[PDB]
């Protein structure tokens, strides 16, 4: 169910990058390509999804509660992307 949880989740690399496509749920789209280069650990993966007029992204923990629910794998982390973006979409 992780391959269809977001209509903008394309496989970046054959090695299991899972960082390709608009993974931001907003008015029009959210071009946040987070490429996790770790073998199996979720933390330390490059999730600098440059968006909102910014090209170069930064590490995790950008928002006050951004890097909080990092217990699950990319599936739960990808599902929480919309819930995290909704906190700022209403401002």
């Amino acid at each position: 169910s992780l391959l269809r949880q977001c209509p903008l989740l394309l496989p970046q690399n054959r090695e299991g990058t899972a960082y390709e496509g608009f993974v931001s749920a907003q008015g029009r789209d959210f071009h946040i390509r987070i490429l996790l280069p770790t073998d199996s650990q979720l933390k330390n993966a490059r999730i600098e999804c440059s968006w909102h007029l910014k090209k170069i992204l930064h590490g995790y923990q950008h928002i006050l509660k951004q890097r909080l629910h990092s217990c699950p794998d990319l599936v739960s982390f990808v599902v929480e992307l919309k819930t995290i973006l909704e906190i700022a979409l209403k401002a």
